[PDB]
Parts: structure tokens; C-alpha cells; sequence
């Protein structure tokens, strides 16, 4: 199929993605959002950050769209743009953090509601902290980045009066999950390509356990809160120029290193030899169409490791360099469209497939604040966002002024309903241990390292 603009069905049909984030937004459960905030110093023209707010509506169709009704019936609504109000809330530095933190937990009726929302808060005459919400089924996390990139580009212009001269775009989501659909309608062929890439991941993943066994301090719940708690992680610059070393030995990325390091901490937690590590891929960089595009096009990708014979390290790292190589020519099946191709049972409880993830960034990146004209724009600090998982570790390679190794920092996010707060420390603080050994000594076996 030619990812193209297409002529609209009656109903234009949700991803697999947007679906499953659908059915989960139906409580308790905080909801899966996207929530940031931008700190504006200087005179804010806040007449043309409203019509700036609604230019980037009107831009992207998917921030306009309503997901009525019932999960056999469920269709993308795309509604005409609809206007912005904000009216400046009075904050003061200390209260602030709870300001931001209320609005950002606030549930989407995704029927009845668009899947964003923003609030203007004035902590003086010329200091302000603009709050931006959008729900997951709505957007990724490059699509901030997308998102206050249009928004300088709208706001440079309204604030001289006018509006936005700019090139539409070539597609809006909608066109993608009519591409999506006509795509995983080649199940019906025998010998269609698509029905070779669900037959992988259907051998792959076949036989894989319903839950990880993780060191969990509680019984999982039937309905889950996704209340997140956040431990900071650092690999120190040394021990991670030491790390590097090895990725020219084993010849595989960083990413790869740390996943094969987080399995064999696994399996010395007692989570056995048969483990799935899942993390999420960007959208694809060869699809320039949807580079300028918000949507939740950032994809989940299963990598399963056996960790059996008691291997080294190095061994570790080759068994997940194959594994991974191997999966990535088969990503065009949505991961959400899985677990009913392995007739997998499901949970509202847990994630399916996985249950623990894994992000390693180059920072070369994650969404920058982009700047708004005669406004110093930094990003500010929110609150720690809804998790699906029940570990979620989220790391950022690091580098300095020589391009050198300058260490691994980051968060291990995890399911405060399974676990204390001292038992995920101990988790995040373990996983640099096996990191900063097996960086001394690649060589370094299961059984050979130092964990309590």
C-alpha cells in the first residue's frame, strides 16, 4: 500500500494503537498522558498564544479528533478546529508544582473530549508557565516536539498580527490508520508479505510466560492505579568510557549492552532464563512524511533472550544483538495487534507480552522547547507521568564538549502497586553494579556477579 492521502471513509478507523490506548482510557487508574510545560519569560502576548494554541489544532488533525463510541463501533471523529481560551491562573513558585500536577492528572472522556488540553499560569507581570496536556493516544513524545515547534512558528506570527503562512500537511493521521488497516488486511492473502511477519512474531514469542517474575512487594490488583513512583539512575563517566570499550568488542550498540546487563540482573532476581525486554521505537526516519506529523507513531518492540548455560556477558550481548536484528525487519506489525495473534488471554492489570522496558536515548534526543520570540522559553518540571509497565527504565547516553563518553543518567519508573520505593532503589542501584562490573570484566558470567 502507498502511504497517501486518501479519500475519507464514513468512519475513519483507529490504529492498533490508538485502539488499545482506547479501551484502557474506560476508575481509580490514573490516565496515560503527555504532560509538559514551558516557562515564558518576558512580555506574553497572551492574545496570541491562544490563536497560536488553536493554529496548531488546526494544523494537526489528530488534536482535533473524538473517539466515539463502543470498542466494535470505535472511529476517529475529526472535528473543525475549536477555539482556545486561557484565561492566566495567579501561581506563586511554591504552589505551582501542584497547579501543574492536578491538570495533568485530570481524565480525558475521549468520547466527548478533544485528547488534549492547557492552562496559562502568571507567576508575575512578565513570568509565565504554560501547561500542555495531550493523551497517548493523541501523541508520542516526538510529537512535543513537533508540537512547540508549530507552536513558535504560529506564535512568531500572530504576535505581529497575522497568521500563519505555512505549507499544510502532505498527511494527516487520519491517512495513517487508513494505511494501517489496508495493511493488516493482507491476513486474508495466504502468501501476503504481512502474513510472514506475524507468523515471526507467533514463533518468536511463542511459549513466552504470562508475567515476568519480578521481586514484586504486593499482589498485582485487578484494576490498576498506574501510579508511578521514580528512582534517578547514573552510570558514572568512567565506568561508562570502560562500557564503550566493549561495544567496539562485542560489536553492538549501547542500548544492547545495558538490555543484555538489565537481563542478567533479571535472572539473578530469579526471573528465569526466558526473558522479554521490550522498549519503543521512533517512527520510522525513512517515512519523511511523518516527520512534521503529531501522533502516537512511536512504536513497541519485543526483544525475547534466552539466558541459559550460565553465559558471559559478551555472550549475553550477542544473543541480544541477533534477537534484535532479527525483529527489526518485521516491525511493520503494530505491537498492539499481537496478543490476539498469539491468543494471548490479557489483562487490564498488565502490559502484555512484556512488563519490563527499557530506554536508551543519544540525546543527539528527546523534545526541545522551541523558542517563542522575544520570550526566553525553558522547559519546566512536571510531575512523574502514568506507567503501563512494571518496571520502566528510562537512561540517556551522555556526552561531552570532545564527543567523549560522559556517563549514562536517567530513571527507573515503577508500578508503586507492586512495589516499595527501597525495593525499586535497590533494583536501579543493582543494575549500575552489574553495569560497572561487567564494564572491568566483559567475561564476567551470570553466577560471577555481585548481587544481594
Amino acid at each position: 500500500p502507498a502511504l497517501e492521502a486518501v479519500t475519507r471513509p464514513e468512519r475513519v478507523p483507529l490504529t492498533a494503537r490508538q485502539l488499545r490506548a482506547w479501551l484502557l482510557a474506560r476508575e481509580e487508574t490514573r490516565g496515560r498522558h503527555l504532560s509538559v510545560a514551558l516557562r515564558l519569560r518576558g512580555r506574553l502576548d497572551v492574545a496570541a498564544l491562544e490563536a497560536a494554541l488553536r493554529d496548531v489544532a488546526a494544523r494537526h488533525e489528530i488534536l482535533r479528533t473524538t473517539f466515539p463510541g463502543d470498542a466494535q463501533t470505535v472511529h476517529q471523529h475529526i472535528h473543525d478546529a475549536a477555539p482556545v481560551r486561557l484565561t492566566p491562573v495567579p501561581a506563586t513558585e511554591e504552589d505551582l508544582p501542584a497547579r501543574l500536577a492536578e491538570r495533568g492528572e485530570q481524565l480525558f472522556d475521549l468520547t466527548r473530549d478533544m485528547p488534549w488540553r492547557c492552562e496559562l499560569f502568571a507567576l508575575s507581570e512578565k513570568e509565565h508557565v504554560l501547561s500542555v496536556t495531550v493523551h497517548r493516544i493523541a501523541a508520542d513524545d516526538d510529537s512535543m516536539d513537533v508540537f512547540f515547534r508549530d507552536l513558535a512558528a504560529a506564535y512568531g506570527a500572530r504576535r505581529a498580527g497575522r497568521a500563519p503562512e505555512r505549507a499544510p500537511l502532505a498527511l494527516q493521521f487520519a491517512d495513517y490508520a487508513i494505511w494501517e488497516q489496508r495493511l493488516l488486511d493482507g491476513e486474508r492473502e495466504q502468501d501476503s508479505l504481512i502474513n510472514d511477519q506475524i507468523t515471526f512474531w507467533r514463533n518468536h514469542l511463542a511459549g513466552i510466560d504470562q508475567e515476568t517474575v519480578l521481586p514484586f512487594d504486593r499482589a498485582r490488583p485487578a484494576i490498576p492505579s498506574r501510579r508511578a513512583g521514580t528512582v534517578a539512575l547514573r552510570l558514572d563517566a568512567g565506568p561508562h568510557a570502560r562500557l564503550a570499550e566493549a561495544v567496539e568488542s562485542a560489536g553492538a550498540d549501547m542500548p544492547q549492552l545495558v538490555q543484555a546487563a538489565l537481563a542478567m540482573l533479571l535472572t539473578r532476581y530469579g526471573a528465569g532464563t526466558d526473558l522479554v525486554i521490550g522498549t519503543t521505537l521512533p517512527r520510522d526516519e525513512d517515512l519523511i512524511d511523518l516527520e512534521p506529523m503529531i501522533g502516537p507513531f512511536a512504536r513497541p518492540f519485543p526483544v525475547r533472550t534466552d539466558l541459559s548455560a550460565d553465559p558471559t556477558f559478551l555472550e549475553v550481548v550477542a544473543r541480544v544483538q541477533e534477537a534484535v536484528r532479527e525483529a527489526r525487519q518485521h516491525l511493520d506489525v503494530p505491537f498492539e495487534k499481537i496478543p490476539e495473534l498469539l491468543a494471548l488471554p490479557g489483562s487490564l492489570s498488565r502490559h502484555p507480552v512484556y512488563q519490563v522496558g527499557l530506554q536508551v536515548r543519544e540525546e543527539d534526543g528527546a523534545w526541545d522547547a522551541a523558542e517563542l520570540p522575544a520570550l526566553r522559553t525553558s522547559v519546566e518540571p512536571t510531575g512523574v507521568e502514568a506507567i503501563e509497565l512494571d518496571l520502566a527504565f528510562a537512561l540517556t547516553e551522555r556526552r561531552n564538549d570532545d564527543d567523549d563518553e560522559d556517563g549514562i543518567e536517567g530513571a527507573l519508573h515503577y508500578a508503586a502497586d507492586l512495589f516499595d520505593h527501597d525495593t525499586a532503589a535497590s533494583l536501579a542501584r543493582r543494575l549500575v553494579r552489574v553495569l560497572e562490573q561487567v564494564a572491568e570484566d566483559p567475561g564476567r558470567r551470570i553466577s560471577d556477579l555481585d548481587i544481594l
